[PDB]
């Protein structure tokens, strides 16, 4: 037994139960507890951290100090050996939109983050990670192996600084260190209006009170709006085109123009906001700035949430689905809301759903231009190709025609990500995200691949044999084995996804129940799951009901042609229907009963 709760962050928590609203920062959802599940908090653990020195030190730390009697072999060369290949051909997962994909970041985006620590913005330190490669503080580097082609242009490693955690920040040594949710655990939309009042009150358009969310000045996107730039300099959206100089956006998240798509979807969020607020107004002016906005934001959770436990996650957890998720039953105050430090990792399964290229189509879902189809890696932090070239609705065009990658145990993560990728304040494209994810697996103190498979109640092979027989492959097995010399040693990151799919699914058992349990959590322990009666009318639920992302599309953008199922492989035009024959959300049960 240590104590109930660790803050020295737990910074004014004086609760109002009397909401018909979230709080912005998730506190007071589960009344009896009331930080459960708010942002700034610590990530749940299912079980407990595994550090090198018990307390918080990585496996990997200390050259000679080894876990279960072995070294941990370099995220890099993990990466190197395992996740890399050459060939994007047959790559590509012929049941999945590309929209699969990016709809898996946003509801990501929504759960978690675990940003990289503070103390340290603007001092010699920083760039001494990237410059000198010195394992320090909260510097961590990803050491390149022998024999890797990075070592001939790039330098000695990657830069790499470990996540936040709770309560101190400054000086630490006490208990297990325990990473930071800056995000609300909750599928509330946050992502769209911020976690933190401080945040999400500057995104709103105070002047005037139509509920409307703060748009952008500079552009346009044919009468249709924008984000608004973030204007903190330096900024890393400006820094890869210095003649375009267009900044990156300002979301209820800081991810949001990673890459492009991301800021498309972001994009569309806001249009949605939007268009539902003014729907509103159109129905009651009596409202208020606030009445407005919150009820326009409560339809935009209920949208996400919907989308995604209806259309997303039965495709990605197939047979497994109504196992670990039934039909819902009612908000269960028992429950758990929080995200647990391992599904930040779990549900970067996403990261082999990636593509090596992005495409503009036109009108009729033709190569847009000369320069149609884009590689991945020009567009991070890439907000210029937008606003300067072409608009969303060329992009969004793309998330419907093209394809997913499918995820691949010879052909796991493209390089645009693995060799390629952007890092803000860092200069150069040739980052690593898989040896990333790896490294992060390892500050984050995760237990390994065994103990996730036990936690799921799953056999656990100890020998080469018994890894080829669940990962169903013998030559992959045999590279971990040979890197990781126990299957007690893999990162979790890599064995969930190394395994094979379920029947219609896209993860692998380990993942599926992982993410199956988690989702499940955040619905039952949702006081305001848009389904928990008393939230929203008989009648209100009778029109969400009729929500898809397709309309979302049709109502936000000048694309007039969407399929049906949107999260399935469509080509045009035998899958493709006008927004004329596509119900609409009928905005009437949110007509006032009042005068
Ligand atoms: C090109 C598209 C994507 C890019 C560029 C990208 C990039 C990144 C980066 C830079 C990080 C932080 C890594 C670290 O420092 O630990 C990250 C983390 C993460 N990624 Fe992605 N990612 C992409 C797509 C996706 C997809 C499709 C999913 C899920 C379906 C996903 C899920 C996650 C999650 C859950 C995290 C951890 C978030 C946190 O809790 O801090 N990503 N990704
Ligand atoms: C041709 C084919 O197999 N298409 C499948 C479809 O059968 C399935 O119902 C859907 C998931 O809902 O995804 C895709
Ligand atoms: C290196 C690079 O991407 N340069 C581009 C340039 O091609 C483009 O015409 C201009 C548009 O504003 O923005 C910048
Ligand atoms: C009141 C009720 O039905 N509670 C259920 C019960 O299975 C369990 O005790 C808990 C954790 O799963 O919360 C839920
Ligand atoms: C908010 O909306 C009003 C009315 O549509 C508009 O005039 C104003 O420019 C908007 N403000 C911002 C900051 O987006
Ligand atoms: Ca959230």
């Amino acid at each position: 037994s240590w104590e109930v709760g660790c803050g020295a962050p737990v910074p004014l928590v004086k609760c109002d139960e009397n909401s018909p609203y979230r709080t912005i920062t998730g506190d007071c959802n589960n009344r009896r507890s009331p930080a459960l599940g708010a942002a700034n908090r610590a990530l749940a653990r299912w079980l407990p951290a595994e550090y090198e020195d018990g307390l918080a030190l990585p496996f990997g730390w200390t050259q000679r100090k080894t876990r279960n009697g072995f070294r941990v072999p370099l995220a890099r060369e993990v990466s190197n050996k395992i996740v890399g290949y050459l060939d994007e051909e047959g790559v590509l997962d012929q049941n999945r939109s590309l929209l699969f994909m990016q709809w898996g970041q946003i509801v990501d985006h929504d759960l978690d983050f675990a940003p990289e620590t503070e103390l340290g913005s603007n001092e010699h330190s920083k760039t001494q990670c990237e410059e000198y490669c010195i394992q320090g503080d909260n510097c961590f580097p990803i050491m390149f192996p022998k024999n890797d082609p990075k070592l001939k242009t790039q330098g000695k490693c990657m830069p790499f600084f470990r996540a936040g955690f709770v309560c101190p920040t400054p000086p630490y040594q006490s208990l297990a260190r325990e990473q930071i949710n800056a995000v609300t655990s909750f599928l509330d939309a946050s992502l769209v209006y911020g976690s933190e009042p401080s945040l999400a009150s500057r995104l709103r358009n105070l002047s005037s009170p139509l509920g409307l969310m703060a748009v952008n000045q500079e552009a346009w996107d044919h009468g249709l709006a924008y984000l608004p730039f973030n204007n903190k300099k330096p900024s890393p959206c400006e820094f890869i085109n210095t003649t375009a100089r267009v900044p990156c956006f300002l979301a209820g998240d800081f991810r949001a123009s990673e890459q492009i798509l991301l800021a498309t979807a972001h994009t569309l969020l806001l249009r949605e906001h939007n268009r539902l607020a003014r729907e509103l107004k159109k129905l009651n002016p009596h409202w208020n700035g606030e009445k407005l906005y919150q009820e326009a934001r409560k339809i935009l959770g209920a949208f996400i949430q919907i989308i995604t436990f209806r259309d997303y996650l039965p495709i990605v957890l197939g047979s497994e689905m109504q196992k670990w998720i039934p039909p819902y039953q009612g908000y269960n105050n028992s429950v758990d809301p929080r995200i647990s430090n391992v599904f930040t990792f779990a549900f970067r399964f996403g990261h082999m759903e990636v593509p090596s290229t992005v495409s503009r189509l036109d009108e009729n879902y033709q190569p847009w231009g000369p320069e149609a189809e884009l590689p991945l890696h020009t567009l991070f932090f890439n907000t210029w190709r937008i606003i300067k070239d072409g608009g969303i609705d060329p992009l969004v065009r793309g998330l419907l025609a093209k394809k997913s990658k499918l995820m691949n145990q010879d052909k796991m993560v493209t390089s645009e990500l693995r060799n390629k990728l952007f890092q803000p304040t860092h200069k150069i494209h040739g980052f690593d995200l898989a040896a990333i994810n790896l490294q992060r697996c390892r500050d984050h103190g995760m237990p390994g691949y065994n103990s996730w498979r036990g936690f799921c109640g799953l056999s656990q092979p100890k020998t080469l044999k018994g890894l080829q027989t669940v990962l169903k492959n013998k030559i992959l097995a045999k590279k971990l084995m040979d890197l990781y010399k126990t299957p007690d040693n893999i990162d979790i990151w890599i064995g969930g996804n190394a395994e094979p799919m379920v029947e219609r699914g896209r993860v692998g058992p380990l993942l599926a129940c992982l993410l199956g349990r988690q989702f499940q959590q955040i619905r039952d322990g949702d006081r305001f799951w848009w389904e928990n009666p008393g939230v929203f009318t008989e009648k209100q639920r009778d029109s969400l009901q009729k929500v898809s992302f397709s309309r979302l599309i049709c109502d936000n953008t000048h694309i007039t042609k969407v399929p049906l199922h949107a999260f399935q492989a469509n080509n045009y035009p035998h899958d493709f229907v006008d927004c004329s024959t596509v119900d609409k959300l009928d905005l009437s049960p949110w007509a006032s009963r009042e005068n």
